[PDB]
């Protein structure tokens, strides 16, 4: 039988940055199409894009340092050190999927870590030399010796160094060179539900907020259960865990995203409490029409 | 509601004491006769203990407001979602690091109007007199942020104590949460190997550790994703121990048997003073077989 975790939203992580969920929102501006490569899984538990099972892999890069005149960089591996296969994913698993911005990152030596001299604050730009699908990225302020093995964490993001735009749009994915497919709102006034987390973002279009389509812990749940998809959509109730009151109904599609219908041009799930739990009710057809959620 | 463990290969899951992929299993006679880790702690029926979070997004994080004092700067702790820390329910805020008797090198970001490089702070949290997380404050070195600044702080690396009283990092020990003043309340209880010739199984991850007793290796008693699974399922504990097989996910062969106790830890029996599960592949899955008595005798696992 299909289930979603019996876990309050505000105890779970974003699937695009390692940060607690603190809000739900819908977006007319940005919610017309999304093609996030992280937080992507089918309801029967098929991982897509660069999506890991574990948050320990999310927004991480691993590789060996190269030195070139045009600039230093990393020859990418998987985070466990095994070889990256171009034919399996658009980048190594857990590779950040926030496009068209500067990545400020913290790299540590994986071999004989000595301390401060084996930690490197580096800048990865999304310019010509950014080719994760080919297995290499260019890094600025990377002083480590050639062939040094580094594990790299995303610290913060900021507007592109080359100034071709002055803000960060976290709704866009990188130009990698097997992309998780685009997701569109399915029709009849349904809007994609985005799980929001705060993250250090300089001049973000939505501020210091990062959207995703699934809590990370839902991803691990589907990959574990592998429950057969027995319908066109899973009808969910969002319920108060104390009272067991139905705060609103939502559809989860086999592609592994959620929709609601907002109340007459309203904010939809944005006004709901964030300490609620989603609960599977039943499989429903494409024809099923959701009771509008939230305020006018 | 039947008890289960996640059908997920070990090497795709996280340590529950640092956010790092599991790359090994080991037993320890030296360190493994008692452990009292505060993270990765949950009962098989899904009761969180110590400082253990559901989500890895909370693990090895600190949140607080900066204070400036003569003795030095520090953080007045909150929970990671910014809500107030109450001493009664935990030894420290949820997800607070539980690696004792070492220096914490950490990365702090401003949670309000983040401007860039000047709103990221490389800071040092020492475990000396002013380390009092249970009382809701820690002293922080090399912290330049203005008073009352709200910071979210991630563990970057750990190293031997600044005060030189030891020269290595023992990741098997937990912090003194109440300092010299009090013993912290709601500590997750100590755990010992229960059965005949049984050793506690430790899930190992690589982490930047300077001069670690086990090098760059951090032990825990549960993969983090198992914690979220038990808290989700809340399966009634119907026996004294859960018998598991560790199975090849493709091949499907049973690579060894293990016992999981209601306290939320696992044991094996090593072969004649051997490395036990250390020689097993790390891409296996644990599978629930049945409820057995505490007395049930495990087939020895591993070589030597
Ligand atoms: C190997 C060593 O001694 N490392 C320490 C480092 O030494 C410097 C320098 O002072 C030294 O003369 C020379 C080689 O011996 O070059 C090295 O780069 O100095 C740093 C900075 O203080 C120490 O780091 C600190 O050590 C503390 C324990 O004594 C504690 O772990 C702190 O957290 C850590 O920052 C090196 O230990």
């Amino acid at each position: 039988p299909f289930s979603v975790p019996n876990l309050p939203l505000n105890t779970l992580s974003n699937s695009r940055v390692p940060s607690l969920i603190n809000a739900m929102m819908i977006s007319r501006d940005h919610g017309q199409m999304v093609q996030f490569q992280n937080g992507r899984v089918t309801l029967d538990g098929q991982l897509q894009g660069t999506t890991p099972t574990s948050l320990s892999q999310l927004c991480k890069i691993r590789g060996k340092v190269f030195h070139a005149s045009g600039g230093n960089g990393l020859n990418l591996t998987e985070l466990d050190g095994s070889a990256y296969h171009a034919f399996e994913s658009p980048a190594p698993i857990g590779f950040p999927d926030i496009g068209d911005c500067d990545w400020h990152m913290s790299a540590t030596a994986t071999n004989n870590f000595t301390g401060s001299s084996n930690e490197y604050q580096i800048l990865i730009k999304q310019e010509s030399a950014f080719a994760p699908h080919l297995g290499h990225v260019q890094a600025d302020n990377l002083s480590a010796g050639a062939n040094t093995d580094l594990i790299v964490s995303l610290s913060w993001i900021s507007p592109v160094s080359d100034q071709h735009r002055h803000d960060v749009d976290p709704w866009v994915i990188p130009r990698y060179g097997q992309l998780a497919p685009p997701i569109y709102p399915p029709g009849f006034g349904e809007a994609i539900v985005f799980f929001m987390s705060d993250f250090p973002v300089v001049s973000g279009v939505n501020g210091m907020r990062i959207p995703c389509t699934l809590p990370q812990e839902y991803v691990a749940h589907f990959v574990n259960e592998q429950a057969p998809t027995r319908g066109e959509a899973a009808l969910l109730h969002y319920v108060d865990p104390d009272t067991h009151r139905n705060l609103g109904e939502f559809k989860m599609y086999p592609e592994g995203f959620m929709t609601c219908v907002p109340n007459s041009s309203g904010s939809g799930p944005q006004t709901l409490p964030i300490n609620g739990v989603f609960t599977f009710v039943s499989w429903v057809s494409r024809f099923y029409q959701l009771k509008p959620v939230g305020t006018a």
